[PDB]
C-alpha cells in the first residue's frame, strides 16, 4: 500500500538527487536511508527529509560517510537548527544554494524567491518549507543562482589581507588604504585617522564589525578626491 | 582688568598675524569690555576663528549676540565635542595651519564656557589641533556629493567613479562574481523603489569595498 507508493515517490526524489550530483555516491543512496529519517505523521518529518536532501545535494560524499555512520538524522536537525536561528536563514541558505550549485555543474531560481514561495503574506518562509521548496525546484529541474550573503563581503578582506592577527592592523589597514588610494570636505584621513573617528583602537585592531562601520569613510575618502 | 584684556587682544591679534595690520587694530578694550566668562571665550574664540568677518560684526555692535550664539550652538546634547571640532578647524587656517583634540581639551577644561577658556589657552601656548569628522559625516557627505534618496542610477554612476558595477584559482566562486548597482540592492535586501537611504548606504559600504578589493571588475 503506502509502503509502495513511499517506495515508488521516494524512490524517484532519490533518483533525481543521484542525477542532479551525477552520481547515478549513488549508489549509497537507498530508499531504505530516506525511509529510515522518520515515520511520515510526525510534525516536522518533511523538515528533516527536505534538509536531508539538501545535504545531500549540498555534499554527496559527505552525505554518504554520515549515512553508513548512521547519523544522517542527526546532520538534517543540525541543518535545521543552523537556519532555524535568529537572522540565520536568509545568508545560510545562500551559501546552501552556492554549494548545489557546486555539485548540481536563461533565468533562474535564486533564495530571496525561495523565501517568497513558502510563507505567507508577505513573510519569508520558515527553513523546513523553505528547504521543501527547495526540493521541488530540484524536482522541476530548475537551475539555481545565488548572489552572495552580506557578511561575504567584509569577511572576504579579512581571508584576503595575509596578517598573522585575527582582527587587522592598524598596518594591514593602511596597505588596503593604500591599494584604494587612500591615507570639512577636503581633510585626508590617516589610517589611524580613521580609527580615531570610529573610537577604535590601535591595540585593538580593526575587528569585521568596525571594518563594516568604517567601510563609508574609505568610500567617501575616494569619491572626495582628497588623497 | 583693562591691562587684562589688553594682553588677551595681543594673543588673539598674533595668533591670526594681524599685529601691525587693520584687523588687529579694529580690536579694542573698550570692545572687550562691552561685553560674562564664556561669552568674552566665545567673542575671543569666534575672533580666532573669522577675524576680518568679527571686525565687520564689531562695528556693527553684534559680537556680543555672535558670541552667545556660539555658547548656545555649543551648549547642547551631544553639541559640543564636534562643535568644538568644526571650530578649531576653522582656527586652524587662520592661525598656522604632537597636537591637541577636543577630548583632551574637554578633559583638561574640567561646559563651552570654560572648554573655551582652555582652547583659548592652548592658543596662547601655541599648540597645534588634530580634529576629526563624525561617523555620520562620511555617510551624509556622499548623499551631497537629488531625490532624498540615492537613485540606483545614482548609485551605478558612483559605483563607475569607484571602476565596480561593470560599467585565477578562487577560495570562494563569489569571488568571481561583479555586482550590478541592482544586484548591490538586492544582496542587501533593499527596494529599488524607495532607494538607497544613508542607513543602507551604510550597510552596502563594505560591498563597494569588497568589489573594487577583488578586482572581478
Amino acid at each position: 500500500g503506502q509502503g509502495a507508493l513511499d517506495r515508488v515517490a521516494l524512490g524517484g526524489l532519490l533518483n533525481t538527487l543521484a542525477a542532479r550530483v551525477h552520481c547515478t555516491c549513488g549508489k549509497c543512496l537507498s530508499v531504505d536511508d530516506l525511509l529510515a529519517l522518520g515515520r511520515p505523521e510526525e510534525p516536522g518529518h518533511l523538515a528533516r527529509l527536505s534538509a536531508a536532501a539538501a545535504l545531500y545535494l549540498s555534499d554527496p560524499e559527505g552525505t554518504c560517510e554520515d549515512i553508513r555512520a548512521g547519523r544522517w538524522a542527526s546532520r538534517a536537525d543540525h541543518l535545521l537548527a543552523l537556519l532555524e536561528g535568529p537572522k540565520a536563514l536568509a545568508p545560510g541558505l545562500s551559501r546552501l544554494l552556492q554549494r548545489i550549485q557546486a555539485q548540481t555543474t536563461e533565468a533562474c531560481v535564486d533564495p530571496p524567491q525561495l523565501l517568497r514561495e513558502a510563507g505567507v503574506a508577505g513573510a519569508p518562509g520558515s527553513p523546513g518549507p523553505v528547504l521543501a521548496t527547495l526540493l521541488e525546484h530540484v524536482g522541476r529541474g530548475s537551475c539555481f543562482h545565488t548572489l552572495p550573503t552580506p557578511q561575504y563581503f567584509v569577511d572576504f578582506v579579512f581571508q584576503q589581507s595575509h596578517g598573522n592577527t585575527p582582527n587587522i592592523s592598524v598596518a594591514e589597514l593602511a596597505a588596503l588604504m593604500q591599494r584604494l588610494g587612500v591615507g570639512w570636505d577636503t581633510v585626508c584621513l590617516s589610517a589611524r585617522d580613521v580609527m580615531a573617528v570610529y573610537g577604535l583602537s590601535e591595540q585593538t585592531g580593526v575587528t569585521p564589525e568596525a571594518w563594516a562601520q568604517l567601510s563609508p569613510a574609505l568610500l567617501q575618502q575616494q569619491l572626495s578626491g582628497a588623497c
